[PDB]
């Protein structure tokens, strides 16, 4: 990890567990969200990610979603939410990757890299919320961490210069 210098140093499998060509996105910025099953609420994160995706994908931009495998008690969000309520399969217009741990001992190394690069300002570098995102520059470097209730305008302040 000491030689990591961009997200493109990391292994990603798509939702069918095939190797995903992440470097295809190099040269243009992107937003990487962690997601989870649809229970009814995302703090605006679904709307924000979809809006930015559809607005800017023509300029080369993409949004990628990593769903949590919910394993181990320490994944983002409330662990009793999927126990208490019906939540269905996450669906979106943008790419969704295979399920991963984003916190804990088996945290995916891409997440360990983005979290330590941009630890955020609240509490520790752990991902606390579903629909947290990282803004990635043209070189694959994480340059901002956003909470899920970040507005389109707040993210645009950072993203438009990258475009």
């Amino acid at each position: 990890m000491s030689a990591a210098s961009s997200i493109f140093d990391f292994e990603v499998l798509d939702a069918d567990h095939k190797p995903y060509n992440l470097v295809q996105h190099k040269g243009s910025p992107l937003l990487i969200y962690n997601v989870a099953s649809k229970c009814g609420y995302t703090k605006g994160g679904y709307e924000t990610a979809t809006t930015l995706y559809n607005k800017y994908k023509s300029q080369g931009f993409t949004v990628l979603a990593f769903p949590s495998n919910q394993f181990g008690g320490q994944e983002p969000g409330n662990e009793e939410e999927i126990k208490e309520f019906v939540c269905t399969k996450f669906k979106a217009e943008f790419p969704i990757m295979a399920k991963i741990n984003v916190n804990g001992e088996n945290a995916h190394p891409l997440y360990e890299y983005m979290k330590k690069t941009k630890p955020g300002i609240l509490a520790t570098k752990a991902i606390k919320w579903n629909f947290t995102s990282f803004l990635i520059d043209r070189d694959g470097v994480p340059v901002e961490r956003f909470s899920p209730g970040a507005s389109v305008k707040d993210i645009e302040e950072k993203l438009i210069p990258l475009l």
